């Protein structure tokens, strides 16, 4: 499937347009040339500002999944871009899926372990205590078809077409 590697037709041209001009606000104005801007290198601290992030539960995680940089440290245009796609209300649950399960794997492994499920937990609520272990066990005991303790990216489906609540962390990480 290769999400990464498709090219994403969920933004009007309206949406790409509006996009780079605000994306160019974020550049010098020297760099704001279509040419200059689309080679430009925008740091997090400047993206992590925007609305689509400023009160995002994961935007400093969102930030390294979009960023093509081998150091992970800043959007082009087109990370930008990628970004926007999947949060429009256009893109497809599949999509969507792919992206928040990546974002929830914090150290990247491919599996969303206890920890993983603790933060997409708090993200959703006065926290819980140590009622969130009663919680997890319980994700775990229906959805941990292969018994590792963690949480791969098909049972990651099945936990959101069995939960109302994780699937509503789309609409508001993505
Ligand atoms: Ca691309
Ligand atoms: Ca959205
Ligand atoms: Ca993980
Ligand atoms: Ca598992």
């Amino acid at each position: 499937l290769l999400a990464e590697y498709q090219d994403l037709t969920f933004l009007t041209k309206q949406e790409i347009l509006l996009a780079h001009r605000r994306f160019c606000e974020l550049l010098p104005q020297e760099q704001r040339s279509v040419e200059s801007s689309l080679r430009a290198q925008v740091p997090f601290e400047q993206i992590l500002s925007l609305p689509e992030l400023k009160a995002n539960p994961f935007k400093e995680r969102i930030c390294r999944v979009f960023s093509t940089s081998p150091a992970k440290d800043s959007l082009s245009f087109e990370d930008f871009l990628d970004l926007l796609s999947v949060f429009s209300d256009t893109a497809t649950p599949d999509i969507k899926s792919h992206y928040a399960f990546r974002i929830f794997d914090f150290d990247d492994d491919g599996t969303l372990n206890r920890e993983d499920l603790s933060r997409l937990v708090n993200c959703l609520t006065r926290l819980s205590a140590s009622e969130m272990k009663q919680l997890i066990d319980n994700i775990l005991e229906e959805s941990d078809i292969d018994r590792d303790g963690t949480i791969n990216l098909s049972e990651f489906q099945h936990v959101i077409s069995r939960s109302p609540d994780f699937a509503s962390s789309f609409k508001i990480v993505l």
